DNA sequence: CGGCATACG
DNA sequence: CGTA
DNA sequence: GCCG
């Protein structure tokens, strides 16, 4: 088992969900605490159990498995023997992470502005809702949609969104592409956010594109908040009988940049951390959504694909089905 | 020990 | 600071 | 927390 999430495909299904999500509790749990480096190593361990092929039933499994020390050893141990891991329970009944959960999972709030409202004393959503002069439009705005935005979003429901940005993309610019990226691309059935990659195959087109885009769809008034090449939104969804609200992210690339792109908005997040440590670290090259550089040389790779960028790096390719990390 | 992804709004 |  |  290969070190780096990117050198191992990972599907969204897998052998060890219970194994896996207690270590990820963890990890969320580190960064409520701003413990970074805990937070990846938990979220490392975490993907091994995802990509393996089989369940792990037995501790000696774990050898040989790279980020399986004493610590996430030891959660899997007490799962293993007894259903149950005393420290991950801790953290799930605690109210430090009950309440870091709830207001981080606020568009609009982070960690330190969670956890500047805990030390403050406030606990809950109404908590919130009763002090306003503490929020920025875009809290306030996350808050009001709060239950809408924590429902799951459906792949259905993706395809009407799709067909409506596509619309308003036409008459921005006619020839522009729409895209599906993010969690639904992965095969994901079901996710709480979607995300759409825009560009247009003459290079240069595409430049002012978003303005252009957003002022549209508010114009049809399908954009319930918005605050430039990305924008994080707020959709009107059509719901039988009524509407709810939905994330919606667009992001604007050139066609030169698209695959790099592409690759970057499709994740998962730690797939995409992964793949760009290993660019840096494994074969010197500095990868972003815009392009990968070569440091020595002062040169981008002209990527055509997402298979371009995989070769270019030393890896086997991975379809987005695989990196679920 | 140092390092932990890398951008844009 | 937030967002991915 | 773990790797190199
Ligand atoms: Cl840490
Ligand atoms: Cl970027
Ligand atoms: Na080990
Ligand atoms: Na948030």
């Amino acid at each position: 088992m290969p070190a780096y999430a990117c050198q191992r495909p990972t599907p969204l299904t897998h052998h060890n969900t219970g194994l896996s999500e207690a270590l990820e509790i963890l990890a969320e749990a580190a960064g409520f605490e701003g413990s970074e480096g805990r937070l990846l190593t938990f979220c490392r361990a975490a993907s091994v159990l995802k990509a393996l092929p089989s369940p792990v039933t037995t501790l000696s499994q774990l050898q040989g498995l790279p980020h399986f020390g004493e610590h996430s050893s030891r959660v899997v141990q007490e799962l293993l023997e007894h259903g149950v891991c005393e420290e991950v329970e801790r953290v799930r009944r605690s109210e430090r992470y009950q309440t870091m959960k709830l207001f981080t999972q606020i568009f609009g709030v982070g960690v330190k502005t969670a956890d500047r409202w805990y030390r403050e004393g406030l606990r809950t959503l109404d908590d919130l809702r009763e002090q306003p002069q503490k929020l920025t439009q875009q809290q306030k705005a996350g808050l009001q949609h709060h239950q809408d935005l924590s429902t799951p979003v459906l792949r259905s429901d993706v395809d009407a969104l799709q067909q409506v940005v596509e619309e308003a993309v036409g008459q921005a610019l006619p020839g522009a592409t729409v895209t599906l990226t993010g969690g639904f691309r992965r095969g994901k059935l079901q996710g709480h956010d979607v995300d759409f990659l825009i560009t247009h195959p003459k290079e240069g087109q595409e430049a002012g594109l978003l303005p252009r885009v957003m002022c549209r769809l508010q114009d049809q008034g399908l954009i319930l908040y918005h605050q430039f090449e990305r924008s994080f939104c707020i959709f009107r969804l059509p719901q039988p009988g009524s509407w709810k609200a939905v994330r919606v992210d667009l992001v604007v690339a050139p066609v030169s940049q698209f695959p790099f792109a592409l690759l970057g908005w499709t994740g998962s997040k730690l797939f995409q951390r992964e793949l760009r440590r290993f660019s840096r670290k494994e074969k010197g090259l500095w990868l972003n959504s815009h392009g990968l550089f070569d440091p020595e040389q002062k040169t981008f790779f002209q990527a055509a694909s997402e298979e371009d960028i995989f070769r270019h790096l030393g890896l086997e390719y991975l379809p987005p089905e695989q990196r679920n990390a």
